[PDB]
């Protein structure tokens, strides 16, 4: 019945998809998950702030849990400093991962990675929820913690955790990587905060800082420590040809990346086009209004729009926030906007160019949108019809 | 490559058996009707008695019991107050034991362990009221689980606690449920309540089993305690050409909670509590009673689960261990209480001590010990003939 | 008539298999060429890091690793000195763990236990220089294993320590060796070094894991530590009509060292540490850490190894026990360290705890415990699926 090149390829993917899923299911059922420490180091960022960690080459790697602790001292004679909106999420400035073939996966900021960790959890990442329980549950272990203020002459202790994903989730191995069978070494690069990035003076932009206040100039880290734990699957199932492996899962990249866009003007639609071919699962837009971060009051509306000028969700800021409250049970910090496209990823070539839109009500000097994306990127095929 | 693997399934066999079990379970859930019914209420003074044997009704398939406990505590001290211990009202029931119609025991554990499992299964502090910014007045309106933070000298405090004693694993998984329609032989739900000797701890005394601790403890007493047991079961069971359509695997499997105590800890040395064979351990709770002191991980180097030959499958520092727990219950368990979820892949050794729970302590005080709590499945016959806990 | 006997050999069988294995081993030893090669060197400050994962080269049959460790220790105290503990430089490495290309662990033990086994295998203090009356100037010329007896206030001492991490049992017995030519999958040699928190013990503190102890300990610190790992392997493996001629039993057997800790000792009562089944225990080391005090047998009534049916096979007073050790290493191990050689007839229970190591203490201080160290062979598959240590 004269199936076309398109039809045949499609057909030979439907079987590919099924084979992949089955392989994934078998790997998950037969292998056993392991999480083990890879490396720990304690240092003063005044000495060194960039570290290249070398993960162990074993089985299928799903991701890394990075524990970061720090001690900060405010030696100002009289003034305190207070946490910025991102606070300890800025202990790590940037994270970059390269697999055994030296293919780069995620490359983004600590704050963006943290917001995605929260979005994926459905609540502030590793937080302790407050309840009326008389039994003493609560913030017992201070998993993620930082003092609200550090007074002149005081030293505060902070703890922060980041999950650097390779696999999309515990059950979806899309994006996972791969030492079964040796052979191909990296790299998990961690770029930490230092005295220059962590402390912002009054009036300075707090975006990348941990603390801001009149005592900023005299604040110093005493030390930072990190411990990287690698999560992977061991005892990979073997069948007939060798390892039973989800080939599509392992040849797909699940990455986070961020960028900055400028050119905003009052009451005009600022459109950030989605960079085609990627399957965008989520989008985070931070309106850094010249160092000011506002709770929606500087925005008329936000939206996702496709090439016909047709908006799929043009919403006022509070209604946009309402959708996010359904996703993470609370609001992201001032000026941070989130958009979930997990079930139907934004994918140009499926419906023309798409763009993320912000129509600002007020635009200060040096205003810009910091965009954070979560996406899958796959093998691209072209056909002759 | 902790070992035996997925060959445990090849061994049970009766893919036909499982297929049937599961189909029958679904028919029962679809056809029967859920009922929650009061079976007994009683008010008493702990000075006279504190152990009661409740007799459940023998009807349909029993899933579990919801036990409501209320109490009034009077601090008769002249000038000193007392304050809630970390477990507080969770210690209103000291122990629970359930015997089915065939004289087989299921759960036998402490009230606090039962409560922590209730929390683990809910995914949040059991029957708690979450705080939100809602302007609509939702909140702690009904004081479902409640206890005064302190009871001042001369004051009387009112407490309310609830426990769910499970037979069935969940509302949709009847593994562990009990068929009680079939024999006149009685069930036994034994409850041992707190009393004037266990509920109050003097300053400096171990608060593990107490509800309140403080300078006025010696003069605290129960005015009275009351309990109401509600039985949850399925009625109107579906019948077929065989008769009753029943999940035979579900009903021949025991879902139990059990506790134990282990001692012999030494600074910087791995303390290993072996898991027994034949049991499929779904969760493990380890409480580090460091000689009466309960610390937030500062007295521990790391915790882990280890298989003899491979090494550790999750050797983690205390905070990272706590991080995994935060993903399960959205908060931390009380100080010194550590949880481990193995629900998707239950610890199942086939040989005794193949699988151990590890705690390497940083500091060990006098009379230190680990109080273990387990959730497991078992083949009722295997527990009858081939089972211990406890690795010395 | 400790029991099962020489029927253990009838059971393995492959008299054809063993005959072949041994022949293949001899061909490999005869045809291949031994190589010792540096794989990694590193210098660091313990204040920043002390745990390293060394990646061995995947070539031929790996026999073991020679680890050279050098360190400079500065006593910054104003006026107090420190002196070597009994283990001294043997504590420069706190722990070692080796994982083969198949993710299977072999040795997982302490630096001091590894060192004592190195000594037991050599038949004299490992890499030591024996003193003789020779007028020719042989002697401690090269300071192979060396450490200042004391480091005075304000002084800096230089130390050198060597450890042999074995995979193969010996240069002629390849049991336990690892074939690393065959997979791109990496080996892992994990080393945890002493740090400023473990190397120095204050007067009155437990010196077990420390290098120096004394009044100036609080102000001692590492200037730096350096290590160099040398890998010993066989290259140019012989090929036949099959391909590689290899001793399959040797390469499928694990030769491991492991340690454990046991507590619960009471004056004049037999303290028994059970041996696990499946493992063929070649040697046992028991260190009586009597609450931080290490005595030369005066706190012990007797030691023994005991078998169900016969009684003890060697219940001996401490001096007579030490006499047997003098025949093995030509001297005594340090105070409180006891050795037992079972190389010719390895302890092999088939049932867990059939055999135990016994210590009947004369005096027991607070926080007393026995730190056990074992050398054993195992069938790599048996350790994977059926193994624990330790009967409490």
């Amino acid at each position: 019945q004269q199936l076309t090149p398109a039809q045949q390829a499609a057909l030979r993917n439907q079987q590919a998809m099924a084979a992949n899923l089955q392989a994934r299911q078998i790997v998950l059922q037969q292998s056993y998950p392991v999480i083990q420490q890879v490396e720990t180091q304690t240092f003063d960022p005044a000495n060194r702030s960039v570290f290249d960690v070398t993960p162990a080459n074993v089985g299928i790697v799903k991701g890394f849990l990075v524990k970061v602790t720090a001690a900060i001292t405010n030696n100002h004679a009289t003034e305190a400093v207070a946490l910025t909106d991102f606070g300890p999420a800025n202990l790590v400035q940037r994270v970059i991962y390269y697999d055994p073939d030296n293919q780069r996966h995620t490359e983004t900021s600590g704050w963006h990675l943290h917001f995605v960790n929260t979005a994926k959890q459905g609540a502030p990442f590793l937080s302790s929820m407050v309840t009326d329980s008389p039994i003493k549950y609560g913030d017992v272990m201070n998993v993620i913690d930082a003092p609200a203020t550090i007074a002149a002459g005081a030293t505060g202790e902070l703890t922060m955790y980041y999950w650097v994903p390779l696999a999309y989730s515990e059950t979806d191995l899309t994006g996972a990587v791969l030492a079964n069978v040796p052979q191909s070494k990296q790299r998990l690069k961690l770029e930490f905060a230092n005295n220059n990035t962590a402390f912002a003076a009054v009036g300075a932009n707090p975006l990348e800082a941990i603390y801001q206040g009149a005592g900023a100039a005299d604040c110093e880290f005493e030390e930072i420590s990190y411990t990287v734990y690698q999560s992977y699957l061991d005892q990979l199932p073997v069948g007939q040809n060798g390892y039973i492996l989800p080939l599509i899962d392992l040849s797909t990249l699940y990455n986070l990346e961020n960028s900055a866009q400028a050119g905003l003007t009052p009451n005009v639609d600022f459109v950030v086009q989605y960079a085609n071919l990627y399957r965008y699962l989520s989008t985070i837009a931070v309106f850094d209004n010249g160092g000011s971060f506002n709770a929606g009051t500087d925005i008329n509306y936000l939206s996702q729009r496709t090439a016909n000028f047709s908006d799929t969700r043009k919403l006022d800021p509070k209604t946009w926030a309402a959708q996010t409250r359904r996703r993470i049970a609370t609001d992201f910090p001032k000026g941070v906007y989130y958009c979930d496209n997990r079930d139907k990823p934004i994918y140009t070539l499926q419906y023309g160019n798409v763009g993320f839109v912000v129509n600002p009500k007020t635009v200060n000097q040096n205003a810009r949108l910091l965009m954070g994306y979560e996406y899958f990127t796959s093998r691209t095929e072209l056909v002759n019809a």
